């Protein structure tokens, strides 16, 4: 009767996220959760990245949709968006390092680190969920 | 690497199944009990917050407290006893109706009692398994 998100996918306030179970590299999950019509996971909200920080430490590293493939140093969501001064602190300290060679942004423990995007890491996709009635 | 079954959410080390259908109180338990769960225990706040907002975009919904054991007792349905620190989580009014409203459920932001005979969706727990 009732169901919110597509089986299998954990609802989060209004929203529908995707584990993944295997490792791909970023280009591939970015694909990966194109496929269910979502988005490699943006992060808009603390709740959110406190959930989702909480999920990817007992797995392992995690890509999410933020990167500076468009140019060095600014760091974009897939949807186009920049990175907002109201989430820097998310960045493990001594990160992001290695500009211009660690490209894409991963899960490490308890913050974000920029890595190298042909690695192969877990993802996570998000896309909106569906009310009842 | 697979952290809960099938369509359940991993939470803190734990399992959540989430129904998609209404049940009595004790049917809720018995469903959880298939699959080897119980029908929700709290013991984190970390978890209320997350459970309170799920329940909200479904509506109410049950959980393993109950005091049918002894009227004004509430006991979780693994027998423990619930704690000081989570009495903040009744709603304004909350728990009422005593001897005739049994069993807990999540009700907007906080936790009402209700008639045990009614059908709600619940939501189990168990443990989980790393990786
Ligand atoms: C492999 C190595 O020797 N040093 C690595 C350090 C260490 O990880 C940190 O000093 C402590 O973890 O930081 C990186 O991982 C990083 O995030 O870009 C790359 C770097 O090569
Ligand atoms: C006259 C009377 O006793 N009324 C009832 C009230 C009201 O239900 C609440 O005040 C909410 O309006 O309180 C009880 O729930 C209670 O706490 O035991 C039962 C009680 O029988
Ligand atoms: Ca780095
Ligand atoms: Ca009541
Ligand atoms: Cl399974």
């Amino acid at each position: 009767l009732c169901r919110l998100c597509p089986w299998d996918w954990t609802f989060l306030l209004g929203n529908c996220y995707f584990f993944s179970k295997s490792q791909r590299n970023w280009n591939d999950a970015v694909t990966a959760c194109k496929e269910v019509k979502a988005q490699l996971v943006i992060i808009n909200s603390d709740e959110e990245q406190t959930f989702l920080q909480q999920t990817s430490k007992a797995k392992g590293p995690t890509w999410m949709g933020l990167s500076d493939l468009k140019k060095e140093a600014t760091w974009l969501w897939v949807d186009g968006s920049t990175l907002s001064s109201r989430f820097q602190k998310y960045w493990n300290r001594g990160e992001p390092n290695n500009i211009g060679e660690e490209d894409c942004v991963e899960f490490a423990g308890d913050g974000w680190n920029d890595s190298k995007c042909e690695l192969k890491k877990f993802w996570i996709c998000k896309k909106s969920a569906t009310p009842c009635t």
